[PDB]
DNA sequence: AGGAACGTTCC
DNA sequence: AGGAACGTTCC
C-alpha cells in the first residue's frame, strides 16, 4: 500500500493524534478539529517538507474530499471518500 | 551506488555493447563511435525512456565530460571525468 | 563505508 | 493480491 494510504492510516488511528485527527463516530469521515493545530502537530510526524496543501492534495489521489457543509470556522477540516457502501 | 553509476558501469563494460560504447585503450575514457547506433541499441536496454539528452546530463551530475578535440563527425561522442590521477 | 529502512514499480 | 526487484535515503 502506497505511502500516503499508511501515512494516513496511521495518522488518524494513533491514540496520540485523537484531539487533531481521527474518525467521526461513524467512520464515515476523518474529523480535523483545527487545521493549524494539526499542521503544527501531526504533520510533521509523518511527512518530510509538507504542508496542509499538499496533504488535501494527496487525500484527493485517494478519492477523500473536504466535506462542505457550512451555511456562511474555516479552521474546521473534515474529509470524506468518494467510494462507501 | 547510485543507479545511473551502476548502468554506466555495466553498459560500458558488458562485451555485449563493445561496437556502441567502450573504454579507450587507457580507460581515461568512455568511447561512443556512433550516438544515434549507442541510442538506438543501447540506451533502451538500460533506462526506461530516455534520450541522450537525459544521459549526457546524469553523467554530467557524476563529473563526465564531452571532449571535445575537433577542429572544425558530429556523431561520435567520447566523454572524460573531472577527477583523475 | 556499508547495511537498515523505507518506497515504488516490476513480475 | 502479494512478493520480488530495484532505488534512494536514512541511520
Amino acid at each position: 500500500r502506497p505511502a500516503f494510504v499508511n501515512k494516513l492510516w496511521s495518522m488518524v488511528n494513533d491514540k496520540s493524534n485523537e484531539k487533531f485527527i481521527h474518525w467521526s463516530t461513524s467512520g464515515e469521515s476523518i474529523v480535523v478539529p483545527n487545521r493549524e493545530r494539526f499542521v503544527q502537530e501531526v504533520l510533521p510526524k509523518y511527512f518530510k517538507h509538507s504542508n496542509f496543501a499538499s496533504f488535501v492534495r494527496q487525500l484527493n489521489m485517494y478519492g477523500w474530499h473536504k466535506v462542505q457543509d457550512v451555511k456562511s470556522n474555516d479552521s474546521r477540516w473534515e474529509f470524506e471518500n468518494e467510494r462507501h457502501a
